[PDB]
């Protein structure tokens, strides 16, 4: 059975020669082929105000190093090792459209390593990572999220992303956005290789949401009402100035919570501030006539 | 006695051939089983709008080195010794489930090692860790959240979480939240070991929530009577206007507060939902009696 | 008179054979005894919300080391060096209930050592220690925060703290809370050696916090008068409804601002409950006089 | 073709005798030329508060090296190599003008180095940049901010940064703010080099934006039309304190969100105070009237 | 002329018994003179509640070394040469009175030494800088920082601040604050040397401040004109109420605003709550006349 000396004596064979900054190939002519394998976690939280998504995946790097191999049979059948993962080249992959916000306690900081070549480098990511967020049919709205992944430096020539295999493990269960996140895609190539999972989340519809709509609905009926009130009941301009205030507040709220930068504004606040036009033209005529 | 130069001695024999990257097994086809120990100081504060739960643990960690040993009596008694932490192979245990915000000024680096092989290693750690927080029964509620060890990347194979001993070590008092952290259980295999320790955490009813309660039960008698007085009073549009203000401040106000990621809602927002719509109805009956 | 190469002879000569994890104890059944000194230096906040107080202090450590000694008569009358703080041996006492926020900027790296062994290690030292704050006597309250220090990892027949000399430097004034931090306090002994500095925070009655009282005090006078006022003055209701709005707002106002986490709720807010509740009779006997 | 043993070996006499700390020139009067290239990528925010911008760019470092150089046809056709970023001398450009947010995940901490002795240095960068915000024109402004870069400690007789191009990468697009960054510049020697890339923000006008301001202009409406009412209505006084009310509520929203930091203050918020001034004047009239 | 050749071997000899730890002196009786250099950059802000100013300066340092000399006609005319900052003995100050939130980025980690041993040690620095600040006068006021630089733990029989040359760079104009720091400054010896530099910082009177400030003069206007009202108008206690009402809105939104922390509180909210207290005596005054 395979002991503690023989492992020491494979790896010190093995790191004999080994550049750290050369790239694992015997011919420099080829490239490295990486595939990346990006697991989603959880959806911590989606920011409309900055515009970013908060998740936490498993990003995964594959590929292949000609370098390190051995035969096992050769050392009592040794079929993989571990190495510390700042000894061993490493593609130079990075969050490119994303703010990186993990902390040296999630670094793994060591790698798998099989007799045949095969590095596996698995790594937690948690990432603020910016999304073109529009709130045009909010609340019945969808979004688009691309988590970028791209070759920092090295050239097409020298290093390429072959594939992108995102997934969803179902770790939690959201309840406030439905997330579909699966497929495969091929890196593009640009002068460097970069590739990006999309990411759809739609707003599930929640009894709480329809419960904080219905204040809104109703205050449109009553706006409505006014309107058709008659002119000489007595109390056109009080209940208008006060349900002016009102609607002039809740405006004021969904402001200060809506994106500014959005493709096109949401229709309910576009469609508030038509109840607050509608309750001035109604204000207009009250004191119209009051005073005619 | 044992003197200096006795553990000098020790120390410089023990780590002679030892490979901080080599499991510490004489055959490597045996896992190494880790025990951990959790066991929880103060609860620092449960973010609702963020899903989060604050606290500071003493995880520790127990396991067996097989090429760490020595007779005591050929080294004048040494019993044990200290290395530095990141001198010794160290088992890849994380904080899966959590953002660790813990500093390097909270780091021991050093670890307690014993003749037998047995290694302590006690740490303080602060986590930021994710609770699904289900505020269905506010403010009577209760909720559960699941503190997760996971090994990094060794498969079942190689290293094992044997067990989670989680306790509460009484440090500080709570006054707000009734913490039941205790019981034993066995890692979990699937293709990497893993454990949760569950909490339990019931608010406790505070004079001062329920004199806060207060103004809200009194909203809703004050609603009851004016829906019941007469119609031809002369303070019924007036007061509905007044209290449908309020109502509505009072919903506004909860809402900001009130966790938008939930199983069910609170059923306290959505009864004062329903006395923001009967104060609606009664305003709707208070104006049209006043037409008609 | 001594020189730099008298020096640097003397350093070659004491650090030969230092081993950095090995207790400087030439018998190894003997402690070590840590007298630790913490001049506070500025009381910066006291977080009611978040139950901590931030504060900058002048944590120092003094032992004594059985290896570092020399004759300075035989190395030109050198009486003292200094060495950077991660070549030797240090206690690993930690800020056990604090949550750490000083910078690698304010680390000195670096100690005070002389002739005879006795070794002084000061360090600033920014924390965000945690305080059960309790508000039940707001504004004339008064708090008690305890600054823990304990040993990391030694057991009392290792390491232990002889004592904690805690005072107050006096380097600003407060001007808002009354600070008193003096006295001396040997180690407590379970199981590891720990001390505390118990820290009394009395808030300074200021003319600005009187003057934010006096509306409080002058609206619960307009309540008494109009709680006095003839039911059929015909403005009861008017002025209650618009008090009551007043009352209410006053009430959520201080209630985002008191501490959630007390042994008891301040009087005050218990107090401007009861005049709200108090505000809600005078409007249902105002009401109930109106329809009768 | 080139071979792993042939990029050992080239690496190996290539770092023989080279110095970190030591300047790239065979002669040292001679200076370094470099030459900066910075391409935005998203602007994320653009924060009126604390006159910061919030940006990613690809800030790119050109130099040539006089020590590193080869003849490739004595290497099997090795063109080019890539070194660590800590190996080699670097120019010490500093974000003179910004707070560097950048994280470690975002450092390549390797350079591309070509046989000639040209050297390509590429790194991402998040910066918080200062900038003088001027809301004169507000919401149709126009405002400048600088990218600074200058040599940390060399003399323009030492090191000179020769131009600095800029442009945008068109990575995203904004929808809130147009921004042109062309243009090519010169170093500006003054006893340290030091460039700047001028960057043009225009608030584009969205449909949201003049919804938000159709409230605000109705109200001026409603004031003028107060203002016109007869004395003798009866209603002057209640409509004139329920929207000084109103105007007083809109011009605390928008004071607490104006810049207090500008060379002028926002013309519609001294639009909105002569608003709130005439319907004081409005109010005093109608009081006057009614008491006369 | 120098080459890279020549500078080589001066380092190689310079550094040969070079002790970063002792200090630089020949004869260890001498104490070494410190002379700093601040010149400020920007004032980012003046943080009210917290009591700090941002800033960034250009804390230079300049000592002289009598270890590291060479004649310059022995090295080809060699007269500076940079050393990384790591390798060569540097004095241990401290911003003793600020939480320093400089990054690595900003780090020089260089410096320029002299062949007369003459060292400068340049370093941008972005500090949080605890002020003790006083809104008696607001918005007249002005008020005073001192920067505070201390040696950390050499004595001053060691190490002493010779001086501290304080000066304003006028990179960018504020616009807000009017800041005078200019002077020299020897420096203070009270067992470990220190210095600060008094910075004086007077806000501007812009037009925005004062607009903000005429709705208070109105207000009082209105005060003073409704005091003066008959009782028997009929709009005393209406206007009374929401006037009232408007007070203690403003009341709340400057106590929310101006600092705790003051040796006076300011003039201008004692007033408006004088201002309050003389609209509760009207109220008071108007209900009693109504009653009777
Ligand atoms: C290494 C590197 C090369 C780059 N090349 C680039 N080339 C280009 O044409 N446009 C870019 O925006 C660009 N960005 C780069 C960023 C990095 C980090
Ligand atoms: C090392 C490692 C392996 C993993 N394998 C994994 N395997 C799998 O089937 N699903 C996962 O989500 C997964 N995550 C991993 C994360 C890490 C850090
Ligand atoms: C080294 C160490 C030992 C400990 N022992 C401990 N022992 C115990 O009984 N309760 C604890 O809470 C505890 N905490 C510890 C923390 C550390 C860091
Ligand atoms: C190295 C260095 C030199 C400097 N010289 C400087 N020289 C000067 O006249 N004014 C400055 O503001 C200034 N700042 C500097 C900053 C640094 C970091
Ligand atoms: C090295 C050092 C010595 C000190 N001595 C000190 N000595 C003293 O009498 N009072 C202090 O507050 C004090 N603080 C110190 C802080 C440091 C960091
Ligand atoms: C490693 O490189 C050296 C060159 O210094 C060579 O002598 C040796 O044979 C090489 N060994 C292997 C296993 O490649
Ligand atoms: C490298 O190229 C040579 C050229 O013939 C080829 O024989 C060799 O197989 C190549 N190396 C690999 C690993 O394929
Ligand atoms: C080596 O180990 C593998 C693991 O299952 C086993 O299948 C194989 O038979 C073993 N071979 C030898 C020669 O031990
Ligand atoms: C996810 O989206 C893809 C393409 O948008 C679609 O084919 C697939 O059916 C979707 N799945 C779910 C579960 O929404
Ligand atoms: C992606 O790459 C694979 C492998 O070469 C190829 O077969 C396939 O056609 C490419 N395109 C897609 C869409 O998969
Ligand atoms: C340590 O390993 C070396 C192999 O280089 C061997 O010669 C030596 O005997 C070993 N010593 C022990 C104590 O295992
Ligand atoms: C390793 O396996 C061999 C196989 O017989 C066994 O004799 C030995 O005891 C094992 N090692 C340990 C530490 O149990
Ligand atoms: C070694 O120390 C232990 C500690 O209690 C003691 O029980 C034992 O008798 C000692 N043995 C010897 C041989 O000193
Ligand atoms: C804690 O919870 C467990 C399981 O829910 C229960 O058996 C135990 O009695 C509880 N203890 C306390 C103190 O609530
Ligand atoms: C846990 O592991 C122990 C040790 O093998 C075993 O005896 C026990 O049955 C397992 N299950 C539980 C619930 O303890
Ligand atoms: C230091 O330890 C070595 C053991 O290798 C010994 O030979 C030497 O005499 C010791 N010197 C001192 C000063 O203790
Ligand atoms: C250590 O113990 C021995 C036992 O007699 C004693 O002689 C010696 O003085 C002790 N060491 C010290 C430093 O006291
Ligand atoms: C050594 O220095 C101390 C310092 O004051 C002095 O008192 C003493 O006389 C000196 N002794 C010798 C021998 O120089
Ligand atoms: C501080 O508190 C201690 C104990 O509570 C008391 O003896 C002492 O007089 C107090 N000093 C001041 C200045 O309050
Ligand atoms: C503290 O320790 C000292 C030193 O042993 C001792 O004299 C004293 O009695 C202890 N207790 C107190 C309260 O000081
Ligand atoms: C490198 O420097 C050494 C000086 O120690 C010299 O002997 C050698 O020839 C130099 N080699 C090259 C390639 O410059
Ligand atoms: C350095 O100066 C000498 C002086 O004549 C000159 O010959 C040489 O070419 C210069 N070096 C370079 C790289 O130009
Ligand atoms: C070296 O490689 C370049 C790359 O295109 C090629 O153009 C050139 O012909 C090659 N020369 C030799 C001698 O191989
Ligand atoms: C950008 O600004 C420059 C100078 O201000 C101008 O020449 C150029 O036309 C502008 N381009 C755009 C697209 O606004
Ligand atoms: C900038 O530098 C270049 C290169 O020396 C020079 O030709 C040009 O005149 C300079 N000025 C401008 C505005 O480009
Ligand atoms: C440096 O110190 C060594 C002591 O090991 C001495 O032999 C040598 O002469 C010294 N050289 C210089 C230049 O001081
Ligand atoms: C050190 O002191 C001696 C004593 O005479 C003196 O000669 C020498 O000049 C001093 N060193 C320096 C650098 O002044
Ligand atoms: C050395 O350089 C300086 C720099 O200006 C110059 O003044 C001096 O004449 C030069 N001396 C020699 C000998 O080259
Ligand atoms: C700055 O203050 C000093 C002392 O307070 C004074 O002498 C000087 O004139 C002032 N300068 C300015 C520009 O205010
Ligand atoms: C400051 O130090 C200098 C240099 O020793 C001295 O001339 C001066 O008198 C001291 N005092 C002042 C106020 O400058």
């Amino acid at each position: 059975t395979p002991t503690y000396g023989d492992e020491r004596l494979l790896r010190e064979k093995l790191l004999t020669n080994y550049s750290k900054s050369i790239r694992p190939v015997i011919n420099l002519t080829k490239v490295v082929d990486v595939t990346a394998l990006l697991y989603l976690q959880t959806l911590y939280d989606l920011d409309f105000v900055n515009n970013f998504i908060m998740a936490r995946y498993y990003l995964g790097l594959i590929w292949i190093d000609e370098k390190l191999t051995w035969n096992p049979l050769d050392y009592n059948n040794i079929t993989s090792i571990y190495l510390p993962k700042d000894k061993i080249w490493t593609p130079p992959i990075k969050m490119c459209n994303s703010m990186d916000k993990s902390e040296e306690n999630d670094g793994v900081g060591e790698l798998m390593l099989t007799y045949t070549g095969w590095i596996n480098m698995w790594s937690f990511r948690l990432l603020h990572t910016y999304c073109q967020i529009n709130a045009y049919t909010y609340p019945f709205d969808e979004h688009t999220c691309e988590i970028y992944l791209c070759v920092a430096l090295h050239t097409i020539n020298h290093t390429r992303i072959k594939e992108l295999i995102y997934e969803d493990s179902k770790f939690t269960q959201n309840y406030k956005w439905d997330i579909n996140v699966s497929g495969k895609v091929n890196g593009t190539d640009e002068l460097f290789s970069y590739a990006f999972a999309p990411m759809y989340l739609r707003r599930k519809l929640t009894v709480g949401i329809i419960a904080m709509l219905i204040p809104t609905v109703m205050m449109t009926i009553l706006t409505i009402f006014v309107f058709l009130l008659p002119p000489e009941s007595g109390e056109k301009v009080s209940l208008a100035t006060t349900i002016f205030l009102s609607n002039v507040l809740y405006l004021v709220q969904i402001d200060k919570t809506t994106p500014t930068n959005t493709k096109y504004p949401s229709l309910l606040m576009l469609y508030l501030m038509l109840l607050s036009m509608l309750s001035g033209i109604a204000t207009l005529g009250s004191v119209v006539i009051s005073k005619l």
